[PDB]
């Protein structure tokens, strides 16, 4: 449970244990960086069981990336997928009912019935953010304290495998994963943030998937079903 306490191979599915071991000493850090929080009377998010809960799908079976900057700052918004909620939270967070406006300019799908994002991630999908972590309220609050060398190891992996890798990144944090991504398996897409602080300068529009499904099948690969329940 504790990344702290347990190594990869209990915290992650077994091919992500394997593309992390570069950093396996960097994400019990990152678990003594929490314990070190918790002392000081700072909290988390999301829950700590939750933190690497986009490591528990498949490494293998990793079709798109989508990441974005840091957990929701909300208590009872975060659950360890990125932008995702659980199906019984409403309203939706404003970065959430955006990305499912262009959802449905981009795809013609009626709008989701709840916020939950699962499916993505059983069908192929990495919910990923460059931090893993916030502070309540305090949106950033953990840039910088280390997570982001477990993300790129995550990123570098990916890329490194045998296989197409199609990446949605969204916002200024996401996009220095880019360089990660130069081999020719691997191809990026690049938008603003879906916050409403950014969403307008290019987040709407932008079709991302539609887009990722040409990209992957240009290189082969069978596109994702993106329909939400
Ligand atoms: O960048 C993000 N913003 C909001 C989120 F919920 C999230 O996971 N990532
Ligand atoms: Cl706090």
């Amino acid at each position: 449970a504790s990344m702290t306490a347990r190594p990869l191979s209990e915290l992650v599915e077994r091919g992500w244990a394997a593309a992390l071991e570069p950093v396996a000493d960097q994400v019990a850090h990152m678990g003594q960086f929490l314990r070190a929080e918790i002392a000081a009377g700072r909290r988390y998010l999301p829950a700590g069981s939750n933190v690497l809960r986009a490591f528990t799908f498949p490494f293998d079976n990793v079709r798109v990336l989508i990441v974005g900057q840091d957990p929701y700052p909300t208590p009872g918004h975060a659950v360890g997928l990125s932008f995702s909620v659980a199906p019984d939270v409403r309203p939706w967070p404003r970065s959430l009912a955006n990305i499912f406006d262009e959802y449905t300019a981009d795809l013609g799908y009626p709008l989701p019935s709840n916020g939950d994002l699962t499916p993505w991630a059983q069908r192929g999908v990495l919910l990923l953010n460059r931090v893993l972590t916030v502070r309540p309220s305090n949106p950033a609050s953990h840039r910088g304290k280390g997570w982001e060398a477990v993300t790129e190891c995550a990123i570098r992996a990916l890329a490194a495998r045998a296989a197409p890798l199609v990446a949605i990144l969204w916002g200024r944090d996401a996009s220095t994963l880019k360089p990660m991504l130069a081999a020719g398996n691997c191809v990026a897409i690049e938008s603003p943030h879906p916050s409403p602080l950014s969403a307008s300068r290019g987040f709407f529009g932008s079709r991302p998937f539609s887009r990722a499904n040409e990209l992957l099948v240009g290189m082969g690969a069978e596109p994702i079903d993106w329909r939400l329940p």
